[PDB]
């Protein structure tokens, strides 16, 4: 048995950077439309990202996103049991606010909020806003994050914090009401650092899917991931990020595949600067007939560490639809679902 969440397209054409994918703006009815959707076929949970920056060319790649915690409490307040996280790129909100707007969206789900804790990597997402702290920052980004999410475990805690650290001081400082239930903390690390960072402090860890129709390929990532979480004693699995291409045969599959690459964006693809293909960000790719792409997902339910995985799709509403009508109902590890 294992978890699959749904990664909200919050940008534009989704991960697809190609003239020959579904071409879309992300709006509210969209995604609300898609998480409806996924919960209808229980999916577990939805997580959007934050991208404050585009990449350009000729599909505008990511140049027009939606913002994190206002798109996921829309949609806390229009479902009722799929868990909703959003990403703070906590450069960019002060940690007691983003512990009030949890509360927030807390109070709208009733209880089924968390939140995706991000250092943020995008050296021009933030220098466009004058908010860069130096190039002191990939060395030291952890620290940060460390002395952040200790200001938020006080205020969801206790509702108050005294906190003072390199980065923050708190006189006091006070957030009530606090979370109906415990809030969940996810983080996205993958290097050395990252990793012991989400062994302390998070519920989860998201990492990356390897390769095309290699399913058990990031089997070592995984692995580092439970030993980092040996070394504080806590129960910290991972969900793996794929994209899922799916149809009636593999050839059908393969034939979109190959499609999407034709159409490559390569204007936007410079700016990012059986093969994966920067077509989706050299995505972990599962293409195939819905029962071939059922067995590969059965098998990363297999690998050590792994708890659930997160999934984007060529085309959202056709692709949770398939989805839940002809891969998941043949997916061992998806048995227990009504
Ligand atoms: C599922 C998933 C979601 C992510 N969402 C975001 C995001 O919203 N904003 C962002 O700047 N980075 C995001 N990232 C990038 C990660 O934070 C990335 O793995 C990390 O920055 C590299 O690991 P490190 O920080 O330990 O070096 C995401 C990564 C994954 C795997
Ligand atoms: O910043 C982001 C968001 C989604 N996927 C990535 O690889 N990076």
């Amino acid at each position: 048995m294992m978890k699959i969440g749904v990664f909200v397209p919050i940008g534009n054409n989704g991960w697809l950077i190609s003239t020959h994918a579904p071409q879309y703006m992300p709006t509210f009815e969209l995604n609300k439309a898609i998480v409806q959707k996924a919960e209808h076929y229980h999916f577990d949970f939805a997580l959007s990202m934050i991208k404050l920056r585009g990449f350009g060319g000729k599909t505008e790649f990511w140049d027009h996103n939606l913002e994190s915690f206002t798109l996921m409490a829309g949609l806390a307040a229009v479902t009722s049991r799929i868990q909703i996280y959003a990403t703070a790129a906590t450069l960019t909100l002060p940690p007691a606010i983003v512990a009030r707007m949890a509360a927030t969206i807390d109070s709208i789900s009733g209880g089924r909020f968390g939140v995706n804790l991000v250092t943020g990597w995008q050296k021009p997402e933030y220098e466009q806003m004058g908010i860069w702290p130096g190039d002191d920052y990939f060395s030291r980004r952890y620290d940060y994050l460390t002395e952040y999410v200790q200001v938020l475990r006080d205020l969801w805690g206790t509702g108050k914090s005294d906190f003072k650290g390199d980065f923050f001081t708190m006189n006091d400082c006070r957030v009530s009401p606090q979370p109906s239930v415990p809030m969940k903390v996810i983080c996205a690390g993958q290097s050395d650092a990252g990793m012991a960072f989400s062994a302390r402090y998070a519920d989860f860890n998201f990492c990356f899917g390897k390769g095309v129709n290699t399913p058990t390929a990031f089997a070592p990532t995984a692995a580092r991931m439970k030993q980092a979480a040996e070394q504080t004693g806590r129960d910290v699995g991972s969900y793996v990020l794929f994209m899922v291409i799916a149809d009636e045969t593999d050839d059908a599959a393969r034939a979109k595949w190959e499609h999407y690459k034709a159409g490559a964006d390569e204007e936007a693809l410079s700016w990012l600067t059986d093969p994966t293909s920067a077509v989706n960000i050299n995505m972990g790719t599962l293409v195939g007939s819905y029962a071939s792409v059922a067995r590969m997902l059965d098998e990363v339910a297999s690998v050590p560490g792994a708890e659930g995985v997160l999934l984007t799709f060529d085309d959202f509403l056709s692709g949770i639809e398939t989805f839940g009508e002809r891969i998941q109902p043949l997916m061992q590890c998806r048995a227990h679902l009504p």
